[PDB]
């Protein structure tokens, strides 16, 4: 009801990072989803103030 | 993984007001949380549109 019909606020609920969306497999007794996500990748520090 | 990992906006999930922070402490046979809040206090009544 949350991840697939809306994007999910709640930290690590819907996939390891920040959602984006999700796709609802079926199987034998029971569900699978597919969660996507975005995770930075590439870090640079500066001087703040 | 909600209150401490994060900020959380469901009300009155991670502590009696609004929330900014989480400290997991540990304890034998279980966890104890030392949630930070923020209370307004003081008040004063005027006249809107
Ligand atoms: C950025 O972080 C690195 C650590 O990998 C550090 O050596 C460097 O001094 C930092 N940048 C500045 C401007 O200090
Ligand atoms: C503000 O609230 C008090 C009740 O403590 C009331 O007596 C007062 O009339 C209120 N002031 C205004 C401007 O509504």
């Amino acid at each position: 009801s949350e991840c697939v019909l809306g994007q999910s606020k709640r930290v690590d609920f819907c996939g390891k990072g920040y959602h984006l969306m999700s796709f609802p497999q079926s199987a034998p007794h029971g569900v699978v989803f597919l969660h996507v996500t975005y995770v930075p990748a590439q870090e640079k520090n500066f001087t703040t103030a």
